[PDB]
């Protein structure tokens, strides 16, 4: 696994057995993460914090400004915590990890997982570390949707939740983008239903994916700010190579099966399933205190469905952040995150 | 051409020599065009309608319901008049149509602008005899070429009805088409443009139109075309279906070269250029009448934009339409549009 062998050092738990909510059972479960800080003594100072679709549990890649004394992540004061999604390429059983029943990787016959069996399986490991109490649980985008299902724990288990730029359940816009994203991969000619060399990926397929993401990521203003054309009396010719480039770094560094039973997650996301009659009644057996973070210019999660979040869920605050970035705001605008997300773990 | 050969009978002009603004000596040029109604005495009962992308110039076609007495295109008062852009598979000069200097074009047709389909176009009107254009009416691409139409001053162009579209090429659309153009250069069967008319790139193609397909739509619109089930096509499954529907129903009925060709026209759109130091300021040289509209849905021309142009053409109007459609609302929405163009015309 090339994926996980160019990470920085990370631990790996062991589930001898595992059964998904399909009721398939997986063996000898993989499950990565990595922790930073310490518990204190009545271990009940832990945060959980949720990565993002093509990330590794290693948050600081990606949020580095959210850790250390003074900020969000104060590996003084919490024990931090990330671990890796199955379906993910990242140390976590998955696509690129070895299957039990015949060592050869999963490969193309991964069983299906759910953002539930995420949850579940992670707390399972908590519980072999001692974890006694979450102070919070801090995910946006994917990492959202397990925030918000973290939440049903309740809230003795899990004290705090933090939903950023995210939703309550798969939406048709959404299962869309998704959807024509994956057809990139099943379309290329080097995937050979997903039983292509590991180094000889759908590389058209996953760099198409990845141009497409990219742009529902951001939005109209930010795409124009970075792109212009010159007074009549960052130039568009230049958008091409920004494409090439950014499609590129993408698919070589991710893997074609995983994008695919990743994305899959997102579609069977609804908090409501065998739970309550609807979304609303769902978000209000949500009693924990909760920090609702999201923008005005996200193109795939609405202001809206952020403000449906906190009309039902009743201890909740809606945090909207001024921003024109768009989806991958809560990266771009990473300091206006942290100030939000510590002053609301210091209430 | 099996493209010009599936349309309704129409008229072509020949343009002996034509001069692009890149300096490029076009030869021997058919423009297509279709007419509807006739020329009162004084020859200046003209309304211009400006065509979409992949559209030919019958607009019946896809606005059969802003036709007929009584609506905005009523064939008893006015000589309406659609013309087929350069670049176009339907009937003008471009890739599919035959080469003087050889065979078609193909990959060779030349770069043309928005500007010199305008004066084409127009040299075409002068030999029909048309003395003044009462409106011209466009939506999208159309849009961009009826704002350029606003330049030959209020004696030849009384007025103005901008649809959903710009002033300039922005880097949110530049990123978009540019995107879709790469789904095509990365069809093994595109041979850089040298592929067989009747062996497009239909991969290529209908990538480029699931993508497109969906920056025409909203978030509100998909979501109400597919959802999921209460807690305890129309289902998230039936997606995937649709997104092969819509993409292989355009692959079969346009070019490849063609779509390229087209969509870089695009890219030089500016209403400034050569004429002012702003958009702001070219924009307040547009003397005519103007009714511009936009929905807030839109997702690739914003309504800030249609508010900017407002703003700066002295006399405007805004006419913004109540819909979750998206792009796409000037066709799904074509009774309020219908309306909106006909009581300015009445003016
Ligand atoms: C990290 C990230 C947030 C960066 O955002 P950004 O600053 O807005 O990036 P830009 O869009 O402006 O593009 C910059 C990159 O393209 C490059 N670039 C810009 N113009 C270029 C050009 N003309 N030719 C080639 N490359 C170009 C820059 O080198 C830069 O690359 P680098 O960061 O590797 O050095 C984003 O790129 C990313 O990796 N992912 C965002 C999505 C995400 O994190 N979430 C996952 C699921 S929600
Ligand atoms: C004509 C148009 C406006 C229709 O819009 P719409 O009503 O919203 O269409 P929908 O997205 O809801 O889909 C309807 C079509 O998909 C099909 N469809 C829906 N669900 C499906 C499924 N699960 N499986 C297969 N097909 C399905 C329907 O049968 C219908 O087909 P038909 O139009 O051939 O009868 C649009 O598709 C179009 O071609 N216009 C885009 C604008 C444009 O091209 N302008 C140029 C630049 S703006």
């Amino acid at each position: 696994n090339r994926f996980e062998a160019s990470l920085d050092a990370q631990d790996i738990a062991r589930i001898s057995l595992f059964t998904l909510e399909s009721g398939v059972i997986l063996r000898d479960v993989p499950v990565a993460y990595k922790s930073w800080g310490r518990m204190n003594v009545s271990r009940d100072n832990c945060v959980i914090v949720c990565h993002t679709l093509t990330s590794s549990a290693h948050v600081t890649s990606w949020w580095p400004t959210l850790f250390g004394q003074g900020r969000a992540f104060d590996t003084s004061r919490y024990f931090i915590i990330c671990l890796n999604y199955l379906g993910s390429p990242f140390g976590s059983a998955g696509p690129c990890s070895p299957d039990p029943d015949a060592e050869r990787p999963y490969g193309a016959k991964f069983p299906r997982t759910t953002i539930r069996d995420d949850v579940r399986i992670h707390r399972q490991v908590l519980d072999r570390l001692g974890v006694r109490q979450i102070a919070a649980v801090v995910g946006a985008s994917m990492g959202g949707m397990h925030t918000l299902e973290w939440a049903f724990f309740g809230p003795e288990y899990v004290r705090k939740i933090v939903p950023i730029a995210t939703s309550c359940r798969q939406s048709g816009w959404c299962a869309a983008w998704f959807e024509t994203q994956r057809q990139c991969i099943y379309d290329d000619p080097k995937y050979l239903d997903g039983e292509y060399d590991v180094d000889d990926q759908p590389v058209r397929g996953l760099e198409t994916a990845r141009k497409i993401a990219n742009l529902t990521y951001k939005s109209k203003p930010a795409m124009d700010e970075r792109f212009h054309m010159a007074p009549g009396v960052q130039p568009i010719e230049a958008v091409s190579s920004y494409l090439r480039y950014q499609a590129q770094k993408f698919a070589a560094s991710f893997d074609a099966n995983c994008y695919i039973a990743m994305t899959l997650k997102f579609d069977t996301h609804d908090i409501s399933r065998g739970r309550a009659g609807s979304i609303p009644e769902a978000l209000a057996m949500i009693t924990q205190p909760a920090l609702i973070i999201c923008a005005r210019s996200d193109g795939l999660y609405s202001f809206d469905e952020h403000v449906e979040m906190g009309r039902s869920i009743p201890n909740s605050r809606l945090c909207v952040v001024d921003t024109n970035e768009g989806h991958d705001f809560f990266v771009m605008e990473a300091d206006k995150v942290n100030d939000a997300v510590r002053g609301f773990l210091d209430q």
